[PDB]
């Protein structure tokens, strides 16, 4: 007799805290407020986007071993442009005759375009280290000189670098002939060359220019200019500026002088777009911008929730004491966490209130309900009158803030950090609630002493309880869940990146910009793992993809792929080094040494020319060379160390400069391989994407283990900036069903466990929960609202808050003791239907009034498009189907003395 002891355990209690309310009062008040110097002690935030990755997964374990041996990521600025007012054109190119040009090549543009780009190339920021003025050379990534890098050796991609940034070079005309010519040739006709072929050092026109840019690299077509699909390199619709810097770890204190330098980049676009609007629409990002514009929107919208925790007081009308009580116990559950050591962010920080203080005041008005509602049996003061309704009351109140705390608190399993960190933090505000408020509430309701409900729910009631009501009312219900089921297999899963934003940010235009005109997505590396031997004759050819190299490798499996895109999430070609390191062993003035010079006997370079340096590193010609295992430890670092001019342009450290990691002896140890990804615009193309390319790794890396001198336990990965946000929608399908389908068993095992319940009333809870749960689920695909980390936390919370739809309506049915089922759930109904009505209004109007005007897209999504669904979906199976469906499958009349 589990559920007697309890009542009188809490009776007793109950009649002794009215006993000595002032002292339980103070000294269950005194211990809030330690809890609650945890906020106001340190209470640190999280502001980067580093709170939405699992801190030990794999995709997060492979971004740890890049970042060791080969630098982190450069961060990315870019600029867009469109012009859309100007009209195509036509120009009779001498070389490839008819083509008709779009409005945003034009000179007129070109020109303004350069005076934004040189001017953004000399800017210079005041910081709070207050010594040094940051110029640009400090903090721009470099690929060919980072030891000390000069101002024109910055990586700053555009259209204009085909001409270098040169002014005269861009306005230069040029006679040409052909017997036919009838013209002179342009700038365009030199673009349309460089176009077709980057790395080209002496152009074919009449005018000699070179397409590499002012660093010695090439620029391809794609990072310039976008919106080109068909008819290729002459219809872009689309400039583009971008701008490299180098990343740091986050405590570094370049880091901080880094993000300073953005900020004045923006500041300065923001007014290049006002000070020209009748010729361009320019809309930039840089990467201080997303992850420190959504933290803006959520720190602008706290006075605008203030109202939130008002409106719950006004909603009663001992009231203003019991909202008091629960904001304290949610306090001190967030506050305490400072001091075990959790990094929460302001916007976990402020929803977790307006869902643990929605179930915190049900119980407070269930209880005051029953105090006010009790026959008061006269006799005996309120000491024991408070402790004779609280006896009857306490269990009822101990399951449904019980079978919360279990659920919050099993819904903290989920990979994302900060998801974890709002379970966590609303698993113990809940559990702090129940604690706070019958030793501290009671106090109050015994130290106070120094309608129409039941009017019209005995007319709601004949609506109901009647055969054209209950014949009519289960049958729809069932049609609903027959709809949902069927409609549960639409739903998408995946976050967008643009649901975090507002609706006015400039990062919108962006993101429409980038999915429209861009032509490729992010690059991606495909790692090599230590182990590989790369030196072997037989150990080359397996990665190799050229001049007597193997049929199917890593290089010619990366350009298959490349011809699916479709399919395979690629668009460009893996472009090795070894078989650009082949190409620079070829002969004719590419890899030469001295052979009479004592002082420099080893190397000649490329730029250097007399009589003195003949002789070739390979020796002599033959169908297929490559170097033995003596020349390659040699002859690879100087390959690493040669620029590529108009001599040799074969290659160099012009792009590999930092795609493999030499040991101190020339042994390499890792590599990287860089293959561009198609273009990828919603949240359902990135994990498709890293899944077709971490399948076509697998499949790399099973066919290359069967070398000879090969090492097991290596594995050739795929790695891009954004793989560590979307790996987790892979497997979210099992490990979001399997939280929710075990977060049944705890609350089906003491609901029927606590009061009564034997095996019918609870298997009729479990198949309303079930029921709501997939109604939800069903609407919640139909809405549009997505299926993520954090739209799963939500779902359990609303499993552990459907015991309050249920709970009371079973209990008032179970200690019911009246003849026939017809009308035994009508008192059930005119006694607790009520209660739970206000209850459930009490979360339904402070639920809306808030969080539906918080003019964030996350929490307008996923806090009040989604708490509306399952609090007002569970009033339907509360209030209409759960009195219905006791009464035809309704147990028996248990006497309960
Ligand atoms: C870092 O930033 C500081 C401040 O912008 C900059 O100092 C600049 O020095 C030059 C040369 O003096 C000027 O642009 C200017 O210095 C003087 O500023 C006064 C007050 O407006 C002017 O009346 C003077 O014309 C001018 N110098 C003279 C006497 O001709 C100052 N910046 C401004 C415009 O206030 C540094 O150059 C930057 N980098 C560093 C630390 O070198
Ligand atoms: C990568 O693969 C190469 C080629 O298989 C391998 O080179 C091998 O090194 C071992 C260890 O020194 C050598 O034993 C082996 O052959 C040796 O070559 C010298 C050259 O003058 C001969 O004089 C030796 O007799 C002979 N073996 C000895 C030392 O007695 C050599 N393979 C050949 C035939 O070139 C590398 O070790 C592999 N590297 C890694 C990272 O495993
Ligand atoms: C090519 O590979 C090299 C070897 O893996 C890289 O050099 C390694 O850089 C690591 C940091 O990126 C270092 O790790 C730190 O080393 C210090 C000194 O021993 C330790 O105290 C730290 O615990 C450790 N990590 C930190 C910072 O917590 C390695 O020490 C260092 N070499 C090794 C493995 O000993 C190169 O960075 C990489 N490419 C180049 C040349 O940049
Ligand atoms: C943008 O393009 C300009 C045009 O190419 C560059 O200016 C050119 O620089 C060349 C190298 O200095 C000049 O050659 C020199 O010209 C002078 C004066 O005519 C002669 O005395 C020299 O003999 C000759 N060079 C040598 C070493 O013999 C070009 O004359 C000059 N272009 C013209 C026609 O004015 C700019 O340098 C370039 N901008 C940048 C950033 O470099
Ligand atoms: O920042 C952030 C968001 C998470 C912040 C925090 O973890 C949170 C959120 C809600 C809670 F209840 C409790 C904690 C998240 C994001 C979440 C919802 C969206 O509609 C959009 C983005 N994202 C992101 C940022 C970049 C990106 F590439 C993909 C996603
Ligand atoms: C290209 O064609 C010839 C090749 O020598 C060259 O003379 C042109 O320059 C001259 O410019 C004149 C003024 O625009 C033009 O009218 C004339 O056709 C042309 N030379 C003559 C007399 O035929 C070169 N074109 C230009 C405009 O520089
Ligand atoms: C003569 C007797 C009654 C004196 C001893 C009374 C002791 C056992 C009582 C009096 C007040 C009580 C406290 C009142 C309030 C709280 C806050 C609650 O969140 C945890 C328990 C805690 C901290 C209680 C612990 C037990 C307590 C200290
Ligand atoms: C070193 C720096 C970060 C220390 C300063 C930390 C600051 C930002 C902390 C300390 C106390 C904090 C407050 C503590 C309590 C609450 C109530 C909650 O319902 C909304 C957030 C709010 C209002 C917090 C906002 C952030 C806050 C002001
Ligand atoms: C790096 C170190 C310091 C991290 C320590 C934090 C982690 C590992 C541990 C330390 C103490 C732990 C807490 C101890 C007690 C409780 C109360 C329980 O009802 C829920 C879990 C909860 C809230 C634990 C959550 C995990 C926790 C915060
Ligand atoms: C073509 C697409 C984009 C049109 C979408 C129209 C929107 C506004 C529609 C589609 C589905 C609709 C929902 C369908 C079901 C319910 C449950 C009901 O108890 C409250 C209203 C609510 C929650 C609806 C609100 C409006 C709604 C969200
Ligand atoms: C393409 O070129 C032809 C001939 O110059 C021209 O008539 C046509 O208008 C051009 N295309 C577009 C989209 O206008
Ligand atoms: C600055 O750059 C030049 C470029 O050659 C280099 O020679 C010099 O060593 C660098 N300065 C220092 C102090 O290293
Ligand atoms: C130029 O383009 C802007 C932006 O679309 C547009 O508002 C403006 O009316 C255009 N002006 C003209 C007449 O070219
Ligand atoms: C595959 O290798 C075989 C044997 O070297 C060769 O005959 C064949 O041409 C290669 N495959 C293709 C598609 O050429
Ligand atoms: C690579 O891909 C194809 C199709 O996925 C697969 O059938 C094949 O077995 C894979 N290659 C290897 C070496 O297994």
């Amino acid at each position: 007799s589990t559920h007697t002891l309890l009542g009188q355990f809490f009776q007793g209690w109950g009649t002794w805290v009215a006993s000595w309310p002032l002292t339980i009062l103070v000294l269950s008040v005194i211990p809030v407020v330690a809890l609650a110097a945890g906020l106001v002690f340190t209470e640190l935030t999280t502001d980067p986007v580093e709170l939405w990755s699992a801190p030990n997964s794999q995709a997060r374990s492979e971004k740890a071993f890049h970042d060791q041996h080969f630098g982190p990521f450069f961060r990315t600025n870019q600029v867009i442009l469109t012009a859309p007012n100007r009209s195509s054109y036509r120009y009779d190119s001498l070389l490839l005759g008819p083509k008709n040009f779009s409005g945003i090549l034009d000179l007129d543009l070109l020109l303004e375009l350069l005076e934004l780009q040189e001017r953004l190339r000399h800017l210079q920021v005041w910081s709070p280290e207050a010594q040094r003025n940051i110029s640009l050379q400090d903090i721009c990534y470099a690929p060919l000189n980072p030891d000390n890098t000069s101002l024109y050796d910055c990586c700053i991609n555009s259209l204009l670098q085909y001409f270098q940034n040169n002014r005269t070079l861009l306005l230069l005309t040029a006679n040409q002939t052909l017997m036919g010519q009838t013209s002179q040739v342009d700038w365009k006709d030199h673009f349309l060359y460089c176009a077709n072929a980057p790395l080209t050092f002496k152009d074919g026109t009449a005018l000699a220019l070179s397409c590499m840019a002012d660093y010695g690299a090439p620029v391809f077509p794609f990072l310039a200019i976008g919106g080109y699909k068909g008819k290729d390199y002459s219809e872009a619709e689309a400039l583009i500026m971008t701008f490299s810097l180098n990343n740091y770890p986050a405590g570094d204190p370049r880091l901080a002088q880094a993000k300073l330098w953005e900020e004045a980049f923006l500041e300065e676009m923001r007014a290049f777009q006002r000070r020209m609007a009748g010729m361009f629409q320019v809309t930039f990002m840089a990467e201080r911008s997303l992850e420190d514009e959504i933290n803006r929107t959520t720190a602008e919208d706290l006075p605008i929730f203030a109202t939130s925790y008002i409106v719950i007081f006004l909603y009663i009308s001992l009231g203003l004491g019991g909202v008091a009580v629960v904001l304290g116990a949610v306090m001190a559950a967030m506050g305490f966490f400072s001091y075990l050591g959790i990094r929460s962010s302001l916007v976990i920080l402020q929803v977790v209130p307006f869902l643990v203080l929605s179930v915190g005041a049900d119980n407070i008005f269930i209880f005051v309900l029953e105090y006010q509602r009790l026959p008061r049996r006269p006799g005996e003061p309120r000491e024991v009158h408070i402790g004779r309704a609280l006896g009857r009351v306490a269990p009822s109140m101990l399951l449904c803030s019980l079978s919360e705390a279990i659920c919050f608190f099993l819904g903290a399993l989920t990979p994302m950090p900060a998801v974890r960190t709002f379970a966590l933090t609303s698993g113990l505000a809940v559990i702090l609630d129940f604690l706070l408020q019958m030793s501290a509430f009671v106090a109050l309701l015994s130290l106070d002493s120094k309608l129409l409900l039941g009017f019209f729910q005995k007319a709601y009631a004949p609506f109901l309880l009647h055969w054209i009501t209950r014949g009519v009312v289960l049958l729809l219900f069932l049609a609903l869940f027959g709809v949902s089921l069927y409609s549960m297999c639409h739903i998408s899963v995946g976050l967008d990146q643009e649901l975090a934003l507002p609706k006015d940010s400039y990062l919108l235009d962006y993101f429409l910009f980038l999915n429209r005109y861009f032509e490729v997505g992010a690059p991606v590396y495909f790692v090599t793992t230590l182990g590989y031997n790369f030196s072997s004759e037989a150990g080359m050819n397996a990665i190799c993809s050229s001049a007597g190299c193997n049929n199917f490798s890593f290089t010619q499996k990366i350009q298959y792929a490349t011809e699916f895109p479709e399919q395979s999430y690629l668009a460009i070609p893996a472009s090795s080094w070894v078989d650009d390191f082949i190409d620079w062993l070829t002969p004719s003035s590419c890899c030469r040494l001295y052979i009479s010079g004592p002082n420099k006997d080893k190397f000649c370079p490329s730029t250097v020319n007399s009589l003195n340096c003949l002789k070739n590193c390979m020796s002599i010609t033959m169908g297929s060379v490559r170097p033995s295992v003596e020349q390659f430890h040699k002859y690879l670092p100087w390959f690493l160390n040669d620029r590529p001019n108009i001599k040799c342009p074969k290659g160099g450290l012009a792009a590999y400069s930092t795609s493999v990691n030499l040991t101190s002896d020339g042994q390499v140890l890792a590599s990287r391989f860089m293959a561009y990804h198609k273009p990828l615009k919603n949240s359902q193309d990135y994990t498709e994407a890293l899944r077709a390319a971490r399948e076509l790794a697998a499949n790399i890396t099973a066919d290359l283990r069967k070398v000879p001198g090969t090492d097991p336990a290596f594995e050739v990965f795929p790695y891009t900036i954004t793989n560590v946000f979307y790996e987790q929608y892979l497997t979210i399908l099992p490990e979001g069903l399997f939280m929710l389908s075990l977060c049944l068993v705890p609350t089906f095992a003491v609901s029927c466990l606590l009061l009564g319940l034997d095996l019918r009333s609870g298997l009729l809870n479990l198949l309303s929960i079930v029921m709501i749960l997939v109604d939800t689920v069903g609407f919640m695909a139909l809405w549009g609202i997505s299926y993520n980390a954090v739209s799963l936390i939500n779902l359990v919370s609303a499993v552990g808050m459907s015991v309050e739809f249920v709970s009371h309506i079973t209990r008032s049915f179970a200690i019911s003791t009246k003849p026939t089922w017809l009308e035994r759930a009508k008192e059930a109904t005119i006694s607790m239907g009520s209660a739970v009505f206000a209850g459930v209004a009490m979360t339904n109007l402070p639920g809306i009034l808030v969080l539906g005007l918080a003019k964030a897209q996350l929490i307008q999504i996923f806090f009040f498009r989604l708490n509306l669904l399952i609090t007002l979906l569970g009033l339907l199976h509360g209030l209409v189907f759960l009195p219905v469906i006791l009464s035809y499958v309704g147990p028996d009349v248990n006497p309960a003395l």
